[PDB]
């Protein structure tokens, strides 16, 4: 496995692996995982908020992907969401996230069904797309933060959030807390 020694190495490699038309999912996953999280390299992007997690743009991958860092305060979690027909890679940089995988709802209304539950380990890279299922991720800790590196290809700025009680869904426009280490207007 090609082991990037720095976040910068990993980004350069990513530009090669997404330069073409095909993407070897397991090759990407292994290389993201092989990178050893180093907070000196990504602390400029780790910008937290009191009440909810934040999305922090790192690189735009020449239109081919979004690379961003997500900052999970104590107890912070996401809704149940889809990924708008893209590849989605999630690598742990600090702390631990619990991923819960959900089946897709019918037209009927009722409780949503869990298909899988796991804790992502240190430096682990997970993979999901809409054919794998829906998921929710959350910080397992109420005393420590979590930080994750996400890659979305193609990039997207809208998804759906699902009500666990009924399976009903709403369209959600995602926003960035910061881009390239610079804070965006209005949190
Ligand atoms: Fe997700």
């Amino acid at each position: 496995v090609l082991k990037p020694r720095t976040l910068a190495d990993l980004i350069r490699i990513l530009h090669q692996l997404f330069a073409g038309d095909e993407v070897n999912v397991e090759e990407v996953q292994a290389i993201m995982e092989a990178y050893e999280s180093d907070p000196t390299e990504w602390a400029m992007y780790a910008k937290f908020d009191q009440y909810r997690y934040t999305r922090n743009l790192v690189d735009q991958g020449n239109g081919k992907f979004n690379l961003m860092i997500l900052c999970w305060g104590e107890g912070h979690g996401s809704s149940i969401h889809d990924h708008t027909n893209s590849h989605c890679f999630l690598k742990m940089l600090q702390g631990n996230l619990k991923e819960t995988l959900f089946a897709w709802p019918d037209k009927k209304s009722n409780e949503m069904v869990k298909k899988s539950e796991r804790v992502l380990r240190e430096n682990q890279c997970a993979y999901i797309n809409d054919s794998v299922g829906l998921h929710r991720v959350e910080n397992i800790s109420h005393t420590e933060p979590a930080v994750s590196l996400h890659l979305y290809s193609p990039p997207f700025d809208t998804c759906h959030a699902f009500d666990q009680r009924t399976g009903h869904k709403n369209k959600v426009t995602m926003t960035f807390h910061s881009k390239f280490g610079i804070r965006t207007p209005n949190a």
